[PDB]
């Protein structure tokens, strides 16, 4: 039975708390069997000594198991909410704007998935591609149906990965769910606090797991 493995209370810093959180979810192989991202919105001074809102998002450098500070590429938030009036961009634009958006272009490449982060408006955001989330969304229920089962949910169908994805899950978002539930793809769970998004994570986990057992 999946398990809520959460200890701390305090962190020195946002990177510490989001590092911990990307730790424990890495940590579960029924989380993450290479891929899953997270992030923490966060308050930087730029090199220009701007006070910015910062996206500190997973980056390419390291898998969530066993991530370090360095793990956690900046993005301007500014930059990243401006893309949102984008109809379109292809996996490629999307990296070289990305690109163009970091706070120190010599760190890692953000994730390919980073405007999941940046377009929902949670200071802490989590990605998995749960085994159990796949199962149950690979079924033929109907989405309100697994949304029943797995709680205060959002569901959305399937919808490859990139940015058209992104604006979906931008405009789903609703004050008061506790998660947005990908089919054929994962989960997105997100909370004012690290632990918050992660409860929310295993619970709806372990709710599709429990249905699936
Ligand atoms: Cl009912
Ligand atoms: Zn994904």
């Amino acid at each position: 039975a999946m398990q809520n493995r959460w200890a701390e209370t305090k962190f020195d810093s946002d990177i510490d708390e989001v590092v911990y959180g990307s730790r424990l979810i890495g940590s579960d192989p029924d989380l993450v069997l290479g891929g899953g991202n997270t992030s923490v919105k966060t308050t930087e001074r730029d090199h220009a000594g701007r006070i910015i809102s910062v996206l500190r998002v997973k980056n390419s450098g390291s898998n969530l198991g066993t991530i370090d500070s360095r793990g956690f590429t900046g993005i301007r938030m500014d930059d990243a909410l401006a893309a949102a009036k984008i109809d379109k961009m292809t996996d490629e634009a999307m990296v070289d704007y990305l690109k163009k958006s970091m706070v120190n272009p010599s760190e890692p490449s953000p994730s390919v998935e980073t405007f999941l982060h940046a377009f929902l408006p949670y200071k802490f955001v989590m990605h998995s591609h749960a085994d159990a989330i796949l199962s149950i969304t690979n079924t033929d229920l109907p989405s309100d149906q697994i949304a029943k089962i797995l709680g205060n949910v959002v569901v959305l169908p399937y919808i490859p990965p990139g940015f058209t994805l992104a604006k979906e899950v931008m405009n789903c978002f609703k004050k008061g769910i506790d998660g947005i539930v990908l089919r054929k793809h994962g989960l997105l769970t997100f909370g004012d606090t690290g632990k918050e998004a992660y409860d929310r994570h295993i619970n709806i986990v372990s709710r599709a797991e429990n249905f699936i057992r």
